[PDB]
């Protein structure tokens, strides 16, 4: 029931951080930051985890996916897509 | 049961427009527009409301966040992002 | 189950490809590609298919739509928005 806002590009960097909201308390609070800065990235849920995949760092496209586990709050990076790809859409079927 | 196409960029402009789209009749149809442009926006949909988050209004990178009611095809405006953050990805978990 | 990454923009050329990744496996596979090149494309299941909606090709920001049935392995372009969207956010409700 919250919603999280992953990564994207501010008016200085590209960004690391996450940050969730509480419609009940109508607020956003910083979680823990990707392992990478990403713009242009992809999120889906999936079996209770957020992937973030793709984006672009800074430096570079991302061909790299990292998972996000709310019970642990933490990210750990699975296997990458076979292309970098920002500006990717994602979705979960 | 319709898909939300909630802003992004033409060829021409930053755009605050919404349409939705019926899969049984193959047709778009515009609704309300959001407050402000918005390209790179994260949209979810949470309690029936769907939430655009972010993105850019061809003057700056937004930290704003605004919710949709279909039943009243109304945006309104609630707390802002702790960040700027256009190119964002969003999910509701 | 799977998680689909649609299209988006390598170091290289805007994309057609399309891959799936499998939590149980741990991989990603390519399938079938889109009908267009599209970064900045807006994604969503519903019906059990897959849309991908506006984009970039490369050439022009694009109002076409094309929907995924995993079925079959094939995308199908459907009618298309009122207006090209790229950076598109696109939710289903």
């Amino acid at each position: 029931g919250l919603i999280y806002a992953v990564g994207g590009y501010d008016g200085n960097t590209h960004l690391n951080s996450v940050e969730a909201y509480d419609p009940e308390r109508n607020e956003w609070s910083l979680v823990a930051p990707l392992s990478t800065r990403r713009s242009g990235v992809g999120v889906a849920v999936l079996n209770g985890l957020i992937y973030a995949v793709g984006g672009y760092d800074g430096n570079t496209h991302l061909n790299s996916v990292e998972a996000y586990d709310p019970e642990r709050n933490e990210w750990s990076l699975v296997a990458p897509l076979s292309t970098r790809r920002s500006g990717v859409g994602v979705a979960v079927l």
